């Protein structure tokens, strides 16, 4: 049947996170930037990430020897890839002997050569190795397509009952000129240093940089396991250009067959898609055809006007590359989740060689509300098309005193974390704080370094949190390191009174006493916390990785 | 249900082809030589493995078939120029021509895992390698490159079987290719201790030291057994079980996991109701490495055990004893050793064992090491059954399960180049010459039906194998005065427009096909007339069959 997607995680040109991602995406930025000489000298645009140079070993349990000799593409996915499944409220323990199937999307060796355990293989199968996954570990270039053509692969096994859990992904980086100089010599890229998309001056497009992440599930093991779920994927597929004009030409016929024998499978009426995240590279012959090849699709089931929205985030973040489809899928579950409609950019007069006027299709460039009718779920395409020619489209349809825990690998971070939650709930004012809490007690590793405490208001949380940062509460914060500790709890480990004594505490709602041994070291089980009602896991801040520097030795 | 396989082509060391291939299987010759410094200086860098299973002329090419300009084909990766020619062999054993493909829904999944020649260089991509054929030949099935490493070529069959089920696309190509074109790749597997100091892969050996690499390049053309039979392809095999997993957290990324293969080899056959007796032969991943051999051993043998009692029952063997580590093709040269056996009811020698593997006790196991050249037997008329396995050092492991498949004459050839054609014919001939049982109206029907009538074309009769390979003699010489009809299409365009347009002429040739006078047909052909070979059938239509494929410019091409 359906595809539940139940977490995410993202980095992408100017947002460390899906968060400021979508920030960014209503406040219509553009991450594009001048390259530096840091990268490279230019004697010039790009989307980039920062500090891509950054990674925390320790926590996957890697000699910092071996890091430097890791591809930061590698190293990059492993952190969002990691923390998608945090996003979700999966943690190691739960995940141990998971059929997870990985999907990796990556299109470029780059850092290997400047090299005077790097294989494609090797970077899709990291996280199975870290977190004991028992699903096949996969990489997929396909080039553009790649992060979409994974997604599609992962729907399919877990339709197929071949996996029960999937994390799909993408991962671009552009670490050398030399990329650049085979793009610009094949006439691919814009002067102006703009995907221009679906613009009349559109140029060619501007290479990006990203990472992103998508932990997908069978939709009634969703429900059943009462995971969040962003969206679900109600359609897929994929094909082949064939012969093109030249091999990265695009074919409008492969589009529409595309396109059209989705929708004709899983009984999907045009009529009810209201937005379409393009392929949209914003490239001079590109543009006018997927818009032509899809307007065409739509007419063929519906004289409906001006009722799809369309868009493409390259606009706002340039070309992703391995990394595209997977930066729109997230672009698009955002939009649903907010009810809301963002601008693609970079448009100020429709392309010549297509009239919008008579097509169902518009460009939106105004942040507004995502309206529908009835009370008829949204729904939405992505389009991703390769320059080898392996397209992609999926379509997705939007789905319808407490105690605070955290803990990491080393204080550094403890702290961090709890800077990264304060500012979490300081920007979200309307948090369910049991659903919070309970998502930090089950749904995130105990790590060495706790911390604790209780709250029955997002105001007490926030005061606990500051407290706790430079440490200056009236009282009641509890902190251990574990590995200090071990003496202080042996007796509830061991006694069968004690261990009673404990369920009666849990069963009793003393949870000052829990949270106490809990720092200490003690396992508890957060379940006897809850009788009739349970909370749900929500989608919070995911582990704030050392930012230890790693390049070349 | 099943996926049947139509066709194949493979080029490994010490076999230009298939055929090649299984001559050497059945004499056990090993094809491992020493590094020639041709490649590269292997006294260099030598210091305590300088062997090496390898492809001879990996820098021929030829371009102009694919439409390739020759300046372009210095910067291809000859991996991706070899499976190129490969991956075209393949559609025309099993009968089929781009006429006949164009607009196909088929998928290609290709097994790669290195960018070597990018690397020394300074449309190289993985992407791009696989999208060749479907660029060249029209195909619209997704195309997709796969690197699990060692398993590459075994995972994309098992997602090439998914797709064809769950009718996605209607045919299927899948294939891998290595090569070890610089001594740096050594260099990173010698320095990670997998290689062997005796340039072999000991397979299930006690001396069992590591493996030797290969360079291969194989394909396959799969399609859904129905389709199959309904088309009248030939099929070599039915594939009736795949599946694909992870080791997961082993004690170092590339150690294997004896539990996932368990789980991997149990799942499948629980799944597709396969009891482990009926399973005679089993292609192992079997590398000759240390520790790798006894795990995989002891995983399968322990799954068998779990279902049945009885002993020595289920031979076991590795083609890498033969040819080395063949890498991303690893999974393909497998299959096709298999397909083969089954074949001919034979199986093979698995070499380079001469005392089993210490940490494995095979006595009072279900399998054993086979190293006899003898028939392949089966009990009933049940069909047989074998396993392939591939596991990747990555740790994405693959396994497999197939099962046998129990089921005056005009004669045309063409090319894109006359020095071809000649190749052509020399390749029928001691194609012929080799297979004294041909049927000879299936041939003649192969090369009419399966085959795209290029420019230079000839044709001839024959009612016997012998009064056949006369005439290929005599063209081949130049001299019959004669029987053989032979033209340059371009040259004779005019001889034809007749038969092209006037109504009572197409008429005439409907007549004289339609009444069995092939001299006549033959002659027109050979113009650049397009006859309609099913009007020369009335009630018994031939079979296509099995023959060699276009024989490729043997053009070289390497850095600019």
């Amino acid at each position: 049947d359906a595809i539940a997607i139940v977490g995410m995680s993202g980095r992408y040109p100017g947002a460390r996170n899906v968060r400021e991602y979508w920030d960014n995406l209503v406040h219509a930025r553009n991450a594009i930037r001048d390259i530096p000489t840091s990268r490279w000298d230019v004697d010039k645009s790009m989307g980039m990430l920062d500090d891509i140079e950054h990674f925390d070993p320790l926590f996957f349990n890697i000699p910092p020897s071996e890091a430097e000799l890791m591809d930061p593409q590698h190293r990059i996915f492993l952190q969002e890839g990691y923390k998608a499944f945090e996003d979700a409220g999966y943690n190691a323990r739960t995940l141990n002997e998971k059929k997870c199937g990985v999907y990796l999307g990556i299109m470029s060796n780059e850092y290997g050569v400047m090299l005077n355990g790097n294989s494609f293989a090797i970077a899709a199968a990291r996280i199975p190795y870290f977190l004991n996954l028992k699903g096949p570990a996969i990489p997929i270039d396909t080039a553009c397509s790649s992060s979409l053509v994974g997604t599609h692969l992962a729907r399919q096994a877990l339709i197929n009952k071949e996996i029960d859990m999937a994390l799909v992904g993408g991962v671009s980086l552009y670490l050398t000129p030399e990329s650049y100089m085979s793009m610009c010599e094949a006439g691919m890229l814009s002067p102006d240093g703009q995907c221009k998309a679906f613009d009349n001056g559109a140029n060619g497009f501007v290479p990006g940089e990203g990472a992103g992440a998508l932990v997908l599930k069978r939709l009634k093991d969703a429900e059943a396991d009462r995971d969040h779920i962003y969206g679900i994927i109600i359609g897929s597929g994929i094909n082949q250009d064939g012969k093109t004009n030249g091999i990265t030409a695009p074919s409008a016929k492969s589009q529409m067959d595309l396109e059209r024998d989705i929708y004709e499978t899983y009984g999907i009426h045009p009529e009810s898609i209201s937005y379409v995240e393009m392929h949209g590279t914003g490239t001079k012959q590109g543009d006018p055809i997927e818009l032509e090849a899809l307007s065409t699709v739509f007419q063929e089931k519906t004289d409906k006007k001006q009722f799809c929205a369309i868009g493409s985030v390259k606009s706002n973040i340039g070309h992703t590359s391995a990394a595209a489809g997977v930066a729109g899928v997230q672009k698009v579950l955002l939009c649903m989740n907010h009810k809301t409609l963002v601008p693609t950019l970079n448009f100020t007069t429709p392309n010549e060689h297509f009239e919008f006027e008579h097509s169902p299709l518009y460009v939106n460039t105004e942040l507004k509300p995502w309206e529908t009718a009835d009370g008829k779920p949204r729904r939405a395409c992505v389009s991703s098309f390769g320059y080898s020619g392996t397209n992609a489209h999926i379509v997705i349809e939007e789905y319808q005193s407490a105690l605070f825990v955290l803990s990491a690998k080393k204080e550094k971070q403890l702290k961090a974390y709890a800077e990264a939650m304060k500012d979490f709930v300081t920007s979200n004012e309307d948090i369910d704080l049991e659903d919070m809490a309970y998502t930090l007690q089950t749904g995130r590793e105990a790590m060495d370094y706790r911390m604790a405490f209780l709250a029955d208001s997002r105001e007490m949380l926030i005061k606990a949190l500051d407290d706790y940062l430079a440490e200056m509460p009236n009282g009641s914060i509890f902190a251990a390191h574990v590995k200090t500790k071990k003496s202080e709890i042996k007796l509830f480990e061991t006694d069968h009174d004690a261990k009673a004594l404990l369920q009666t505490w849990i069963e009793k709602k003393r949870l000052e006493k829990v949270a106490e041994l809990w720092v200490k070291g003690l396992q508890i089980d957060w379940n006897k916390l809850y009788g009739e009602y349970t909370p749900r896991r929500i989608s919070l801040p995911a582990y704030p990785f050392a930012e230890e520097y790693y390049w070349l030795p």
